[PDB]
């Protein structure tokens, strides 16, 4: 117990005479969180509303396939920074090629620069009268700035995080897990910003100045990389020998294709280091396809609690003050954010110190279990909410309004979602800061990067799974999304009975995860 | 993990040449059981219809105390047990009481003998014209007769279940834990075989040859652990200096009113096993405290599924077969223990060993937390299912009939309940059985049957603060039980919303007995 007390001072000490390098490191996570979620935000109805008017369809899936390349080339991209360059040198050129690409989108915004490319000037106003039309207009510029900014963004994703935990790796694991609560901080509080003004304004104001911040925030964040770059020295890995262990791992699979691996290798020229890496990449592997279904159950909620919220009351008197024309549809997905701001401080001042003083939690599995556990609380909670909604709506209705559809909502006020989102950010502050720590703490040396990109393209790929899901349950035989063709009418269809059907995937998976931490463990 | 391959000597070993003391062990504790649920199952029935036609206020609250007595007299009867005398000559007394007591009831059926008790004759036929009426009549002899079976039943179940454990003691905690899963299988088969058949003898048949077969089932206890003492020699305590030990716990006690325990025992004339031992008790009772909560859900559980159960559909064809004539209301709860039944065999010969096989669970803490996690899956389906009856009751009703009320169901068949007892059925043989082991194996070798009785007298507080918290939400203030004015209509009470409050309990004991758990294998 009383060793508790002289990890105290890595605790509290961790931000030793190194705060700026950490400082620079946040604002630039929270810079580039920023310009993506503006990216984001309305895309879809960006590219339906432009003048280069595409089809709904169209539309969602230039935007899926978006969001499909950013969880693919984050492995490739820790690949590249580990291998033929250093770290900083990798975020810079991730960044640089990030502002090239998304720089394109406001000059598709504005009128004169919008017909000067594209070579096309398809100002068909969609609904206007047009002798035919023709597919995806301005498609060879979109999608050039789109797969830009998606290889950025992934890169940028896969490389940062390591380089700001090994920047205080001098100090202990407590350190590190300070500096991932207040990584995850930022990154909210970036999410914040942009949600709420960058939407407000593009769906207020106009998409030529809003589209143009995401561009500054970008420039910045580069500017203020690049500045802090003198100052860094934070033990820069300068993976130039790296190389050769990317080579090897292959050759440790040539053995394969030629603890079986640690018997041949210790003969062989495979010094024992690179065994070692070997069996911890091997042992790791189980434990992000463990998480898969965790990824899958909480990108399916957070889509899915969106949906619940548009059809309850809007609550505020409908912004009396400063009446919203147009009501943004981001707030909404703003709401966890807020949540975890608010949860974050609290957690890593109080609880953390709090459980540290007697024996309690020390590794980061047993913290992914108890989020998984909140999450499934969250989902039977969310499943009885809106089961008391569906029995709710067959009385009168309520004609509401929100972006520019008139949505059918249920006299009940929006805040009954409270407990949901609350449980939801507690999940969150556990499981994704201990998951930031397991994937950054149990790599090898050599090739964090690499782990890291192989965490986030598991995470899409839990997303992709969850997406075919809520497909397969649309389907008419089993019929609980069955009116769901457009932006949504869930009054006509069973929601609840899938937040249970989350309940019990994320109920299995908690007691699947609890084996394969046991075994990792204990191995 | 081979040291686990020399242990599953001990747990196939465990039955070695001493399987007629184990066997006789279960056979009593089966007879026990049987009769005890025989006493329990109709005794309302049996008061208010007999020619002492009590006040049904008055029958239940009769039946409450004799199970507040039941409770209370365990740690009593293991301080006689373990001070005064050995382990077998307490059974044998208490069993010999408890047979004296249970004669009563018969007897009082009987109209010959009825008339000659009570020196009342009381044969006012409840509804019949009677001149006005007096208080529960025959009290002497049915007070009596209630005192003694429930101190006989106190007492044999604080200490049969020690003595049986120290029986196999000779092997590890794998044989003593095989010992108790074939003990809870024994109790359960035993309820099962006193529910349908005693229960269906008495309201089909007739009480005085309905309670006759208790009697005998006490009495065959009776004479097979008094035949069965002479081959015991199962290490008999023979507790004769055990009571020197009792009196020092207040010496102990007398230094707090004169580990500080610790440091003022080991100067004084304290050698340092008492010390140990109140050590322990310190421990432990924490334990039981945290249990609790447990106990209260449990029993809540327990009792409302079969008010639930009550108003749906009653299947198969009505028993077309052999119509039955006042369908008993005692499978009801049957039910359970046929899930137990089936589960206990599975467990025990698949599921254990390939938990130890590789590395799981070697504690009954977990195992206790596990439980309860089940308990919350299941209090949550529970909670879902009553919504939807709830729903579907708006509708038209159909006028089924048990015992001799006219129930109002939904159409929707019993059936549907099997997922709740399936999970309830999981949480008990994880929980129950890993309760008993801890409680045995963390007592200190002098008084297990004090800590035995101990803690069944926790699990009686649990069960008697959950009936308090049944009476608080009935008042019209909350108005979830509001109707329950007899023997059920929750056709218009809000049962459902009391299923969730119980999960949310569970719920929160969890994550505290977790804590509790992690700090007593710390120290
Ligand atoms: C290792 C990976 C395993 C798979 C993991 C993916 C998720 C598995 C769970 C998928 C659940 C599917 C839906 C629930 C299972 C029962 C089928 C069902 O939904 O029943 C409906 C009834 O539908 C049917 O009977 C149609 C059956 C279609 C066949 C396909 C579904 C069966 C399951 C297929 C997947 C396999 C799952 C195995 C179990 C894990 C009930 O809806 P309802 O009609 O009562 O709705 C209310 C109202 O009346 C509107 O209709
Ligand atoms: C360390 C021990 C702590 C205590 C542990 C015991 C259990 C604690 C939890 C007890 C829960 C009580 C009921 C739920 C709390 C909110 C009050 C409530 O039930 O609200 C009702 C509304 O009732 C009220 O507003 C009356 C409030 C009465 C005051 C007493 C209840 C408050 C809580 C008292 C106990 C303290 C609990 C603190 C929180 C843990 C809702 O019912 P309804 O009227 O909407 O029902 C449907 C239909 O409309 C029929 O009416
Ligand atoms: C939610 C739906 C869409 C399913 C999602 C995929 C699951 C079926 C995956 C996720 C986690 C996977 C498990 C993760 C880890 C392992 C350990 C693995 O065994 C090893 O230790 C590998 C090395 C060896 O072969 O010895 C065997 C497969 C298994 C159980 C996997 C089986 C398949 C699982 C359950
Ligand atoms: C660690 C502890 C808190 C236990 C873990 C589980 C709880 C967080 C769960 C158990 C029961 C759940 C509750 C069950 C039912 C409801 C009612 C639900 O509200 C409605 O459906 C209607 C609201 C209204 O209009 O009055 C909101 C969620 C809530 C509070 C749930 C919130 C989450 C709770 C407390
Ligand atoms: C903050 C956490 C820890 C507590 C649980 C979540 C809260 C945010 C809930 C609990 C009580 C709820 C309130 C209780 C009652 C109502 C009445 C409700 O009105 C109706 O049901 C009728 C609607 C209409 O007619 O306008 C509107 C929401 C409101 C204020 C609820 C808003 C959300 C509250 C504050
Ligand atoms: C390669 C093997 C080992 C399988 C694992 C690869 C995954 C990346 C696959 C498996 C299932 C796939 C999903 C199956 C079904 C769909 C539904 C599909 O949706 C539609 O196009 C219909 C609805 C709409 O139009 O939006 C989108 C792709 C998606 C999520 C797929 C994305 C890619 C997934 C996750
Ligand atoms: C552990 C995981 C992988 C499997 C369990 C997932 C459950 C959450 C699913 C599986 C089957 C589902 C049930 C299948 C059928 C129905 C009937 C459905 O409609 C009715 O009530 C009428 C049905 C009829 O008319 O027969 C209501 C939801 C329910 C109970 C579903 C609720 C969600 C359930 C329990
Ligand atoms: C270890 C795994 C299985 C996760 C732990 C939790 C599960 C056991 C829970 C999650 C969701 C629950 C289900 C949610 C909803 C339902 C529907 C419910 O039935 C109805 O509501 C109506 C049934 C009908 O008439 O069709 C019966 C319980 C059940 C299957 C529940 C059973 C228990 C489940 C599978
Ligand atoms: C009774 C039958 C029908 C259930 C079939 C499924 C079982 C095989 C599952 C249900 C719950 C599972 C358990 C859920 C959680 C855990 C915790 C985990 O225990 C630990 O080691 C926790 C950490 C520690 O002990 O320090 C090991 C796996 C285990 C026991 C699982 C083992 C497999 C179990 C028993
Ligand atoms: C469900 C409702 C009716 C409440 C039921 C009672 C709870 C309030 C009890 C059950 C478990 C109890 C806890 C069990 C054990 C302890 C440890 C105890 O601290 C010790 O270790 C005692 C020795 C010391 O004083 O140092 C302090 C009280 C506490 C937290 C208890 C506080 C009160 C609790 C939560
Ligand atoms: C065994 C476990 C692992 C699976 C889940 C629990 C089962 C016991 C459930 C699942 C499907 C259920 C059946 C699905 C559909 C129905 C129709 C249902 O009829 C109605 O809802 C209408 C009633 C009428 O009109 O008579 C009667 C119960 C029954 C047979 C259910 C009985 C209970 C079943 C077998
Ligand atoms: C002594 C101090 C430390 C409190 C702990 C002692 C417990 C044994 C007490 C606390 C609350 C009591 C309960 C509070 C209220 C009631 C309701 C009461 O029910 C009625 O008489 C009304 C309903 C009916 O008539 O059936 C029965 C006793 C009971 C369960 C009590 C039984 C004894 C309890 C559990
Ligand atoms: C962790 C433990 C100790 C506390 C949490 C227990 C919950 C399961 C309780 C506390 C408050 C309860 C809620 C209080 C009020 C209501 C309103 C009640 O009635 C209505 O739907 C109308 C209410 C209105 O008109 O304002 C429905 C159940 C609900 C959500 C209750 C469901 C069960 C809740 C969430
Ligand atoms: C974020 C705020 C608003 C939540 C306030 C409540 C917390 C203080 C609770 C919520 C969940 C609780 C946890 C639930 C379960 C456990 C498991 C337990 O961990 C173990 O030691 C398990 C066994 C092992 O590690 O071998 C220690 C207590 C702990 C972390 C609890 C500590 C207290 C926690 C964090
Ligand atoms: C629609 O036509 C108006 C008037 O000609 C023009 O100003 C506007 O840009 C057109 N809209 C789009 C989306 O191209
Ligand atoms: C009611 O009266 C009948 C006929 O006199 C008698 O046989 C019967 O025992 C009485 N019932 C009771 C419960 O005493």
């Amino acid at each position: 117990g009383a060793r508790r007390a002289a990890a105290a001072a890595a605790a509290a000490g961790a931000f030793a005479g190194r705060r700026a390098a950490c400082g620079a490191v946040l604002l630039t996570e929270l810079l580039e969180r920023a310009a993506f979620y503006g990216i984001t935000s309305n895309l879809v109805l960006f590219l339906n509303g432009a003048p280069f008017c595409w089809e709904g369809a169209q539309a969602s899936e230039a935007l899926l396939l978006f969001m499909g390349l950013t969880y693919l080339g984050s492995p490739f991209g820790g690949w590249l920074a580990d291998a033929r360059l250093g770290r900083a040198r990798a975020i810079l050129l991730s960044l640089a090629l990030y502002l090239l690409g998304m720089l394109a989108f406001p000059l598709l915004a504005a009128p004169a620069t919008r017909a000067a490319l594209c070579g096309s000037a398809r100002l068909l106003n969609c609904t206007a009268p047009g002798p035919d039309a023709a597919a995806r207009c301005c498609s060879p510029a979109t999608f050039a700035g789109l797969v830009l900014v998606g290889l950025g963004v992934a890169t940028v994703k896969a490389n940062i995080t390591p380089f700001g935990a090994d920047q205080v790796k001098d100090r202990g694991p407590e350190a590190t897990r300070r500096f991932f609560n207040w990584f995850y901080w930022s990154i909210n509080l970036g999410a914040i910003l942009s949600l709420g003004g960058i939407a407000y304004i593009q769906q207020n104001v106009s998409f030529v100045t809003g589209y143009a911040i995401p561009t500054v925030c970008v420039g910045l964040a580069f500017v203020v990389f690049l500045c802090g770059q003198s100052v860094f020295i934070t033990k820069p890995p300068d993976g130039s020998a790296f190389t050769d262990m990317f080579k090897i791992l292959t050759y440790s699979c040539c053995s394969q294709k030629r603890f079986d691996s640690c018997k041949m290798s210790h003969g062989g020229p495979f010094t024992e280091e690179k065994v070692e890496d070997v069996k911890a990449l091997v042992k790791i592997v189980p434990v992000f396809l463990a998480l898969i279904p965790y990824w899958t159950v909480y990108f399916q909620m957070q889509t899915t609690y969106v949906l619940q919220s548009l059809h309850l009351r809007i609550p505020e008197i409908s912004n009396i003050t400063t009446t919203p024309h147009t009501l943004p549809a981001a707030w909404l997905t703003m709401f966890d954010a807020v949540l975890i701001l608010l949860l974050i401080p609290l957690k890593d001042k109080l609880v953390d110190p709090i459980l540290r003083r007697h024996g309690l939690l020390p590794s980061s599995l047993k913290r992914i279990a108890v989020g998984m556990f909140f999450v499934m609380c969250s989902a039977f909670a969310a499943g009885i909410l809106e089961s008391k909604r569906l029995n709710l709506v067959k009385e009168k209705t309520i004609n509401q309004t929100i972006g520019n559809v008139v949505y059918h909502a249920a006299d009940l006020s929006l805040w009954w979602q409270v407990p949901q989102y609350l449980l939801i950010g507690i999940s969150e502050i556990f499981a994704s800061i201990a998951g930031l720590e397991f994937a950054y703490s149990a790599a090898p040396k050599s090739m964090q990067s690499a782990i890291m990109g192989l965490f986030f393209f598991f995470s899409g790929v839990g997303s992709f799974v969850g997406s075919g899901l809520l497909a397969l349950v649309s389907i008419k035989a089993i019929g609980w999304m069955s009116s769901h063709t457009d932006f949504g009418n869930i009054n006509g269809c069973y929601l609840n009975y899938y937040f249970f059907l989350l309940a019990a995937i994320q109920g299995a998976t908690l007691l699947l995860f609890l084996i394969i931490s046991v075994k990792y463990d204990h191995h």
